[PDB]
């Protein structure tokens, strides 16, 4: 009973000084974060534990963000390269087989055709959205190419650009720092059990979830527009198939790999659609500590988002102060989603 021994054992494996830990429990009136009671932790010990917990949560969030961003980058590069190869090899197919087939009409105008495909590459890159036949006719059905090429290219470009926007939102949101009250609540969640005499106690799941939802609420606001974006990006792949399909059009300009990539992308995107609300449940998964002491955790789990954190017991959140960067990224999501929807619905 009244053991500072085990707390001393744990506190030293964090790298912290073993001189600062008392032999027995002292008066805990001086504790800023932890609820005041008899404790084995001093002020500096408590602060060090706070720093440690904050760094832990930060590290976890960073790692998760790195994983998501890596997946998105891989997908983006993959699809972009596949489309570029599709067009480049359409042009290559035009180079190898054509020269004697179309006669010498092709031989003289070959440079003009190369210029055409180059311009199409410019259209795929979104460099110029304005859309040769005059130059041809002067130097001497196309409207179907005019419609189809647009329909396909805007879809592919919107998909790639969409992945880019997702990656951008993840990356820029990842830079948002945690609040001081969040740090305090996290310290109260994790290492306050050690100070209060129950170092071997595991925190309650609902308690952890309320803390993490309190901290991450702003990030949780991204849910609706993130899901909308991913949904539209799933939908834009429906245009890829058929005689009027995207790949067939991109390949038919002069007149399966993409399928597997689309399936994989579908799986990976369905996996990450829960991302913004998933983090609290994920971290809490990998006779409990309710922050007062060992026992049951009374309060129910809060809903997701900033507004639902107004009554959050473990974290005091100001819902009239939305993070600006988050809302900016929300707008980015809504805009890209609108562009995808427009690209899908025919203009
Ligand atoms: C595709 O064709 C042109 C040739 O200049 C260019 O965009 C690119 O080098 C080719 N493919 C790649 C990505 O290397």
């Amino acid at each position: 009973s009244r053991s500072c021994g085990e707390v001393r054992q744990i506190y030293g494996a964090k790298g912290f000084s073993l001189s600062d830990v008392p032999q027995a429990e002292i008066s805990g009136e001086h504790l800023r974060i932890c609820p005041q009671g008899y404790t084995c932790c001093t002020s500096e010990m408590e602060e060090n534990l706070a720093n440690r917990s904050h760094a832990e949560l930060e590290t976890a969030l960073r790692d998760s963000s790195r994983v998501l961003q890596a997946m998105l980058a891989t997908q983006l590069r993959s699809f972009d390269d596949h489309f570029q190869h599709l067009l480049n090899d359409s042009e290559r197919t035009l180079q190898a087989t054509f020269p004697g087939a179309f006669g010498e009409l092709y031989t003289q105008n070959a440079r003009a055709f190369r210029d055409l495909y180059s311009e199409l590459r410019l259209y795929y890159r979104g460099a110029n959205l304005h859309l040769f036949w005059a130059r041809l006719l002067e130097r001497l059905a196309p409207r179907e190419l005019r419609l189809r090429a647009t329909r396909a290219f805007v879809a592919a470009r919107s998909f790639v650009q969409g992945l880019g926007v997702a990656s951008d939102v993840v990356r820029k949101v990842a830079q948002v720092p945690l609040g001081p009250e969040c740090s305090r609540a996290v310290m109260k969640l994790v290492y306050c059990a050690h100070c209060l005499g129950v170092p071997g106690a595991r925190p309650c799941p609902d308690y952890c979830r309320n803390v993490l939802k309190g901290c991450l609420a702003n990030q949780a606001d991204l849910d609706a527009e993130w899901r909308n974006l991913l949904d539209s990006m799933v939908l834009i792949t429906d245009k890829f198939w058929g005689t009027s399909g995207v790949e067939s059009v991109i390949g038919s300009v002069h007149t399966g790999t993409l399928e597997k990539l689309v399936s994989e992308a579908k799986a990976q995107l369905r996996d990450v659609q829960d991302f913004w609300i998933s983090l609290p449940g994920t971290l809490c998964s990998e006779r409990c500590w309710n922050g007062m002491a060992r026992g049951r955790y009374l309060p129910e789990v809060m809903g997701d988002g900033l507004a639902n954190q107004i009554n959050n017991p473990e974290v005091e959140v100001d819902i009239t102060k939305p993070d600006m960067t988050i809302r900016q990224q929300i707008m980015q999501l809504k805009i890209m989603t609108n562009r995808l929807r427009s690209a899908y619905n025919g203009n």
